[PDB]
């Protein structure tokens, strides 16, 4: 036992008043304001927050909460990490009340992606979850996190080690004519992080939402389109994870993925040179 | 394997006709007399009983006994202890007849709590529960144990590590404005033992005994304001056993939990800040 | 929509106590005594109660009371009944109150058993069900009525015109070598009556209580065995009913069937020359 | 509600003997002889029997007995009959003993087989099936009854608005390259008769029985074969009843349809032009 | 991964007629002669064989046999069981042979019982069980093997402590006013085998055997009764595995425990100093 | 974790239009033509190709191949093997691409089979299957791989060391009157592969297919007697899978086995001495 979902993330943003708008109208998402100077919080569920949005930013991820189940894996996961020669830092109780959870380690993944490690979320049980805007359903979270992101690596190898090390299995799924895209999962949402070997200028490549509702998904594509916001790649359906989806710009230029009816992860290796349908290009630069 | 359930617990009164009007007409729990001088029994199920209620006493718990599997894990557990330095004494067959019990062991937990470990309960299938008093169902106890109980700590790392050492899972899942409450679990009753730092006159805060229906939790709670029996918590439901529940005076000082609809342990580590709804004080000095 | 259940039935006794003791620990019926000074009453379920014992009695049934849903079919069948040339009277509100109905009427079958009609029982829901001894389950009541009788009849072709006009439904099941045995349905429960042409000195052969569970059955066995009650026809299964019952005496010399797991009445009118197995004679002379 | 069954048929033999053994070995069915001179049955399920099999006879059909829930539908048939103007007679007591049923009517359908209507088959629920030979499974029976035949008819047309009369269902639903054929359901079995207007120099075509496991229709191919007994046509399936069937010769000369997986019938008319696979001639002839 | 089941036993008999014909309408076991001088077989289910009857006997028990998953578990069962200090003979193919298993090997548990292991039982999928009587239903077999023995030990603990090393758990779970009896599990069947200190002319106590229907434990009941044969305890429910039982006498002079509605076997040790009701005492002396 | 599938197969043959009529028409398997100069694809279900078809061959088998979850199943099988004295070879990334698999090993059985272990197949989601003729249903794949095949072994005891290794499981389930035929599973179909020691001048005795529909297994049979094809062994069912199939001759001389129903492999080991009914020898030579 060790990785069991993404837990959280935090990233920074240079427009906080469009971030509010876009997260509650395009997306639905919850904003929640503790009157801090310098962020707020996006909740999903019953979280506390899944997303922090920290103002004074450079538009892009500012770092990954990875969480396991309790302090022994926690325990575990840092020697571990220690033995095979990684850099952590276990941090101390400010540290960790900063990001509201119980014990938390910080390191950076092999791409320069900060990566945290943590375990024992806040859950507020007595705030349930009110979405921004009128939802038919809500969000797919519970045993398998927030949702997914591809971010930036330098070297698929070494960044599959690392992942691998955290408790993550898969491998190359997709070959396009070659490149190869990897896929891992560490609970049953089909990828929870991806990557390939591709330049980028930002350190996420885009975030995947996933609602409970087609009639969600429909009415944020409809958001996207009435609103004139950039659809980067038309609806379509993942080969590996089945899910409809569509990409769409988010006011700091990195994509946002909103979807529907994500497939339960397999452990059997299989590889595709394409998607079902769909998912052709739109605007142009992402 | 190691610790499965709270099997059983001892109790000692000052007032034991007292208690047998609370115990059947306030609970609904059945009394049975073996004629012995000294003692009587209370049962919830099948079991020869689940408390035994000791005369000439102190208003306090007298010791919990906690139940493995069979003699394999008995003595695996009781060799763990010792690898451990914890001191244990394996009883002889008159003190494990004493609590009808096909082997016993005894310690105490690091707060001075009496600790029993136990195989092989007396059950007496010939002889179907009875309630004290008319109930609409029955109690929840099985693979879940008789219920849960609040007992004083003086070292929470301690007691954590023993209770670790038993096979029991959980940490901190409260930090109240800042009080830190543990809960740990033995089985799917989301927690079986629980404890803070703080001081306490009594080793037992609370036992918490669980109904399978709604309706007799409700007429509990009309008998305990009918007879006007001191609330110290009004009803309300558990951000982390999700489970409808209220604190209520008992003949000795200490306090009864009587609930209903209990949620499943997890093994993923949760932290609150409050409750769902309700428990709030009303009678004071508990 | 016409008779659905036999809801209640009363009985008259000559010693009073002795049913209070045979219904509690030979059956684990329960007491309910109102203080009136000529009757008590015994309970099944949350119903106030299923039969009603009078007191300075002849030892044998004193009325069978049939539910219909509601005051619709109450009127409907009065008229029927009217219509077709029987003879019924609709009760005063005083009488009414006595059985513990919204409303009633009385009239006698063809062979002479005083027949109640009955709408809108009394349900005790605050006052569980709470039997006069340890039981393992309960009673099977529910929309199968409090059980089966059966009663003398002197023509049976007019008793079945009765019955069917009440709604009923069932003919001769067993032809044994020849007897024609008839029983009839008016829900889920096999048979709620049944007769045949045989002479009687009571209007009550025997009535039959169902228990969920076997081992109240056994038990139930067991007592009557201990306590050297007659038993008249030893355990079997009816080839009609398919549940597992014995005959024993009552102190009022009428047969108790108790039993176990009947089969769900069907509409298809099928003989049998015999039951499945058991059911011999033991105790003559019933 | 009327006819809801084929619940027995009579055929009479030349060669008892070779019935026997052929019945048993051959297919699995039950011989019970009950001493008479004249006939023996054969067993299928708890009824007493569903084939009577009388000697002396013209290796043809005797007569079919179709089933109707009760008195009242039998006796609201008869008079539909009658009204309608067709010529049935009501059996005395010993008439219907001897078919051992409760009530019992005979007439002719309009191709002249001998067609009795009854009601209240005997059941022997205390002597269990025991079929001829070891089988893996049992009889397709129950609310289907015991299989399906197809009869001779002269006139289609008179044939469909008597069996309609009876409460049966169903029209052509096989257009053949044209001969079309007609079959009709009075329960879930996807039909009980069937006809067309070709000619025939015996009242009876087949008798289909369904197995409950694919394992003995095997096995019952497999001894055809083995016996060197006529196949007439090859195992194939029936595009309306979806059942996997074959034929073989009885020593009556009429054929035999040993089948399983039949579907539920339905009210829908359908018509094909062919079998989905097999059903193939073999043995010329039949 | 070890012992799985009671796969096969022995027996050896003084008279085969008389076992044949109790096997046979007693029971409703299959005989299987294979045209040997020395023995038959009873059959249960698509086993060749459950159980081998020795002709010119001695009225008790020959061996048990014991089931393995296959050679894998085999060979290591037989190291641990040489590690162990116990005396094994691994048999030779013509010995395997005449047992029909794939391997075989011969020891004595600490009581004198000669007991094999073996895997690979030789399976008749083209011989469907036949009973040699008509039956409702079937036997229980399956993953839970043939039934249970009790067998003579003379050194408890050592008894324990060879199944322990078969992998068998279970341990004392019935004190009778005292004598310790011990019941132990191989599977889903709620014992396999089972045994006390009490001294036994015979290596067999009992054999359980398990009918699916009740129907045919009542009618087994009745022929005993009818035949005169002795019942040593009457009808009644084990506390342990809440079958309903009785136990009859065999022509061999030890005892049938015919049986139904075992419950599943649990690691869960508990004990009971009664049964639920009934195995009261009849036939004295067994 | 090893073996998991029988993911592909790969066969040489002299007549590929022969070969690709016979595979739509008679099987309905779907041809896919890259255009290839020496080979074509056959298709089942999503995965790129099952069967890999090359030309100017020897019409036999070429390779079997072997799936595995992942990379890490793959370096440990590898190495498991070298470890064990078994010669293998890790293939480049051309040899790998050849196969359209992500990672390749390539070795030889002890029989001399060209044996191929992968991880990573190539799953076309974009190009669902689409039968070369009209089915009904679909074939039988998934975690089930592709079917089984029967192969040439000169020593089964290596063969079986060598199959155990790779993580198959299985032993010798048939001694027919004595050939010992041996069949193993590494995944829920009953078998996928199985050998004996008997002379055979192919490496290919059988490929085994499975149609999810019985109908079309039924016009598959139909579709072989029309064309007259050798049937080489008639339909029955097998002791051991439960299926009921035929075996029909390829252009390539060896048998195809169509069939329907495959049962759940078990681990419990057992034997027996023929089938339940059918695959009687017809077309002889094979
Ligand atoms: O490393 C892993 C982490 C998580 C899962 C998993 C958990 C639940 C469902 C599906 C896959 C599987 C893994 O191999
Ligand atoms: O420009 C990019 C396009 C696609 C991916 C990507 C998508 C899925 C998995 C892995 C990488 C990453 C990029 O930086
Ligand atoms: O969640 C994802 C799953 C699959 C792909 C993908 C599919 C085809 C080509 C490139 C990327 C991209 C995703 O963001
Ligand atoms: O130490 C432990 C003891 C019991 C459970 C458990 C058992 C059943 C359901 C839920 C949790 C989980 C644990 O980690
Ligand atoms: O006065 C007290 C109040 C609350 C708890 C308590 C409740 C739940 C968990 C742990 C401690 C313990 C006390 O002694
Ligand atoms: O069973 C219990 C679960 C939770 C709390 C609790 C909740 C909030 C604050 C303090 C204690 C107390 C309990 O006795
Ligand atoms: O007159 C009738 C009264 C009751 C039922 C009935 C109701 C429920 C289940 C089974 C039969 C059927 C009848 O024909
Ligand atoms: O002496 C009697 C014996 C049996 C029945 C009886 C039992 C069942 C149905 C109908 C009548 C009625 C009697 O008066
Ligand atoms: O409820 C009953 C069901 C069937 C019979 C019966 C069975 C056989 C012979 C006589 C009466 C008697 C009953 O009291
Ligand atoms: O006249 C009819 C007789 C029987 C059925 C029937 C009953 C059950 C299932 C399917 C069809 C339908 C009819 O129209
Ligand atoms: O020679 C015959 C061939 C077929 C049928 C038949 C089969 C099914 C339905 C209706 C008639 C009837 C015959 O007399
Ligand atoms: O039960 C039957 C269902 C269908 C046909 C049939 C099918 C095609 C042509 C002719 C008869 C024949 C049957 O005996
Ligand atoms: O040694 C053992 C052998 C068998 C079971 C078992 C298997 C299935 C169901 C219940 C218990 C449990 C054991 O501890
Ligand atoms: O005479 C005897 C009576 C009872 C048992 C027995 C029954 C169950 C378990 C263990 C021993 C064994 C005996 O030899
Ligand atoms: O299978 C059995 C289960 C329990 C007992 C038993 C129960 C009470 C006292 C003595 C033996 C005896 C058995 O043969
Ligand atoms: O070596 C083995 C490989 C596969 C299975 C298996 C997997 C799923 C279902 C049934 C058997 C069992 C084995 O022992
Ligand atoms: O001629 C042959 C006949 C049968 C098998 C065979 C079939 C099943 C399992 C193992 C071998 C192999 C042969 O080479
Ligand atoms: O898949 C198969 C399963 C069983 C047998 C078999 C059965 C009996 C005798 C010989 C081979 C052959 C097969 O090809
Ligand atoms: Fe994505
Ligand atoms: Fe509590
Ligand atoms: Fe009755
Ligand atoms: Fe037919
Ligand atoms: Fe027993
Ligand atoms: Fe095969
Ligand atoms: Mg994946
Ligand atoms: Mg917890
Ligand atoms: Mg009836
Ligand atoms: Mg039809
Ligand atoms: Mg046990
Ligand atoms: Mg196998």
């Amino acid at each position: 036992a060790a990785v069991i979902e993404l837990g959280y993330m935090g990233i920074s943003v240079k427009d906080p008043d469009a971030w509010k708008s876009f997260a509650t109208d395009m997306l639905g998402l919850q904003v929640l304001d503790e009157g801090e100077k310098d962020r707020f919080y996006l909740r999903m569920d019953y979280w506390h927050h899944r997303i922090v949005v920290h103002h004074n930013g450079q538009d892009d991820l500012e770092y990954l909460g990875w969480r396991v189940a309790g302090k022994p894996e926690f325990e575990a996961l840092g020697q571990k990490l220690i033995d095979a020669g990684y850099k952590i830092r276990i941090c101390d109780k400010v540290e960790a009340q900063e990001r509201m959870v119980l014990g938390l380690m910080k390191t950076e993944d092999p791409g320069g992606n900060p990566t945290e490690i943590f375990w024992g979320p806040r859950i507020d049980m007595s705030n349930p979850f009110h979405p921004g805007r009128p939802l038919h359903g809500k969000f797919v979270t519970g045993d398998q996190g927030l949702g997914h992101c591809i971010v930036r690596q330098t070297d698929v190898a070494e960044a599959h080690k690392f992942y691998s090390l955290l408790g993550f299995r898969g491998d190359v799924e997709y070959r396009i004519p070659t490149a190869e895209l990897s896929f891992m999962h560490c609970n049953a949402r089909d990828h929870s992080i991806a990557f390939g070997a591709m330049p980028a200028a930002k350190r996420l490549n885009h975030l995947m939402l996933e609602y409970t509702h087609m009639e969600d998904l429909g009415y944020t594509h409809q958001q996207f389109v009435k609103n004139e916001i950039d659809i980067a790649l038309q609806l379509g359906i993942h080969a590996n994870d089945k899910a409809l989806t569509f990409y769409g710009a988010t006011p700091s230029g990195w994509l946002i993925e909103p979807g529907w009816r994500g497939a339960t992860a397999i452990d059997e290796a299989e590889y595709y040179v394409g998607d079902i349908f769909g998912h052709g290009v739109e605007a142009t630069g992402y």
